[PDB]
This record gives structure tokens, sequence and C-alpha cells, in this order.
């Protein structure tokens, strides 16, 4: 069997700490690392040793921040995760100078990158005419542009039961993300876990997304982090499959 552990999230079960950020241990690879050391403290609570490989979904502080608490990891990030991210006038980037001092960067350039057996990183999703919601900017060279999240990447784990998809915030659209996966893998999408960033999306926008989950035959959804209570309620009432509650304690077990 293959195990998954939420090590950081906005919610938590008794005993586990929580912050605004996301981190989930997926078998032999760590997906994101929260804002601070909450992921580590939760991991110690479970008596887990973290693996060599840490994957970064995008270069926001709440996803890349706990890297400040690791050394010697192999950090899989997109080159464009290095650009300094703003959210409004608020700096929201990560300290890559420090992170890459203590750790080792593995830069992801391809659309599809194989990590280990049956594990893949998929690059920035095709926006299909949509553009990220929110007030996000990015600065390359002191040049302030709008942020399209060219740094965003998504983990796909190929299971005998179908695909397991792990996403950090889905700025490019969780629907775009799934469709990109759908065009690449002949396999069915079994489970999707992570943040979908639906707090600033309209109920219509969210229903269209749930519709895509249904259309693609997704069986189980575990919405974390950015997703939002409203959006989850819509998932619970319109998604044809099972929705699970996400929290820092959470452990999921799934077939190889
Ligand atoms: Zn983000």
């Amino acid at each position: 069997h293959m195990r998954i552990h939420v090590l950081c999230d906005d919610s938590s079960q008794n005993g586990f700490e929580s912050e605004h950020g996301f981190s989930v241990l997926v078998d032999s690879v760590l997906f994101d690392t929260g804002k601070s050391d909450v992921f580590l403290k939760n991991a110690r609570k479970l008596g887990i040793d973290l693996p060599k490989d840490v994957l970064i979904s995008h270069g926001h502080y709440d996803h890349a921040g706990g890297l400040l608490y690791l050394s010697g990891k192999r950090v899989w990030l997109r080159k464009e995760a290095l650009d300094q991210k703003y959210s409004g006038e608020r700096y929201a980037g990560a300290d890559w100078n420090e992170v890459l001092y203590y750790n080792t960067g593995k830069f992801v350039i391809e659309r599809i990158t194989e990590i280990g057996k049956n594990m893949f990183l998929l690059g920035p999703a095709n926006l299909r005419g949509k553009v990220p919601t929110g007030d996000f900017f990015v600065e390359r060279n002191g040049e302030r542009r709008k942020d399209l999240f060219e740094d965003e990447q998504t983990l796909v784990v190929r299971t005998k039961e179908g695909l397991v998809v792990i996403t950090g915030c889905s700025h490019r659209g969780i629907d775009n993300i799934l469709l990109d996966i759908a065009e690449t893998f002949n396999e069915r999408i079994k489970m999707v876990v992570g943040g979908f960033h639906l707090l600033k999306s309209s109920d219509d926008e969210i229903e269209k997304i749930v519709k895509a989950f249904n259309e693609l035959g997704v069986e189980t959804v575990v919405p974390c982090h950015c997703t939002g209570e409203r959006a989850v309620d819509i998932f619970k009432r319109e998604f044809l499959g099972k929705i699970m509650d996400c929290y820092a304690g959470l452990k999921l077990e799934v077939s190889d």
C-alpha cells in the first residue's frame, strides 16, 4: 500500500498544529512544506523521517517556507519559481537565496517530468482562456508584471486504481490542471487532493469546476488549504463522488 500524510494545512485534528500553508507527504516524496516548521513538528508527532525529495508546487511563501527548516534536500522547482511573487503590494515570495544555500535545486523545465516510479510532475496548466483569480504580481529584474504562475506544477502518482493528483493551490485552475492530465495520461483520475483556490471564484465558476471533476470521472476529492468553505459545500452537494475533510492530522491509504 501507498500512504499519504497531510503534514501542514489550515485545519488540524487534536494534537496536530496548523497554519496557513500546505504540505503533504506522498509515499516517498514531500509535496510542499508550509510557511514554517509546522510540517516538521507534525511529522515528528507521527515519528516520520522526511524523504530526500521535496517538490514545490509554486514559489509562494506558504508552500516554500518550511524549506527554511530543511538542509540537504533535493528541491524540485520550476525555474520561474525564483521570480519574486507579490500579492497586491504584499511580498509573497520565497527566500531562494537561503533555500538553495542549504539545499540543492533540481530545476524542472519539461511539460512532463518523471520523478520516480509512477510519479510525474506536470508543468503550468493550460489556462484555456481563463486567467488566475486574485491580485497576484511577479517581479523579474525589478519589472513588475501580472503573475500567471508559470512556476506552478502538479504531482501525478500512477496507481493501479487510477491516478492520484496532488496540487498546492491550483492558480492556473484545478479544472485546467485535470484536463491537462487527462490529455497526457490514458489512465483514469481516481483521487485529487490539495488546494483549489476557490475563495475568490463565483459559485458559477465553482460549479463549472465540479462539473469537470464529474465529467472526468474523478472518484474522491480531498480539498485543502486555499479551497474555501463555500466551494467545498458546492462539491459536497454536486460532486458525484466522495469528498473527504482535509486537516493536518489526515492520513490516506491507497492501492499501489
Ligand atoms: Zn499560492
